């Protein structure tokens, strides 16, 4: 399920993003963005074993198990299966433990680099009537 950008937004604030751990709401629709294009069943199979998976792109390696990355963590406890839903609450409480280790959104590569330095406030602009 590919969201609205508004509609993606609004959910994100309902699952408590909103400067969640120092990063306005405009941050997480801006990866979300540039890392899925809104698309809750966004997958990269990366390379190696390792896939990205979901609005957020998690990856297989650390975070979630697909069956197929050897010797990698599972530190959300979950299956990468879960990501892909088109509900967004796996992939955001995931992110949410990714965010506070201390990185913390330069763990995703799409926000590093799309939203860093530009206006990030601009991605929820417009959504509230
Ligand atoms: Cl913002
Ligand atoms: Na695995
Ligand atoms: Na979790």
């Amino acid at each position: 399920k590919v969201f609205g950008r508004c509609e993606l937004a609004a959910a994100m604030k309902r699952h408590g993003l909103d400067n969640y751990r120092g990063y306005s709401l405009g941050n997480w629709v801006c990866a979300a963005k540039f890392e899925s294009n809104f698309n809750t069943q966004a997958t990269n199979r990366n390379t190696d074993g390792s896939t990205d998976y979901g609005i957020l792109q998690i990856n297989s390696r650390w975070w979630c198990n697909d069956g197929r990355t050897p010797g990698s963590r599972n530190l959300c406890n979950i299956p990468c299966s879960a990501l892909l839903s088109s509900d967004i609450t796996a992939s955001v409480n995931c992110a949410k433990k990714i965010v506070s280790d201390g990185n913390g959104m330069n763990a995703w590569v799409a926000w590093r680099n799309r939203c860093k330095g530009t206006d990030v406030q601009a991605w929820i602009r417009g959504c509230r009537l």
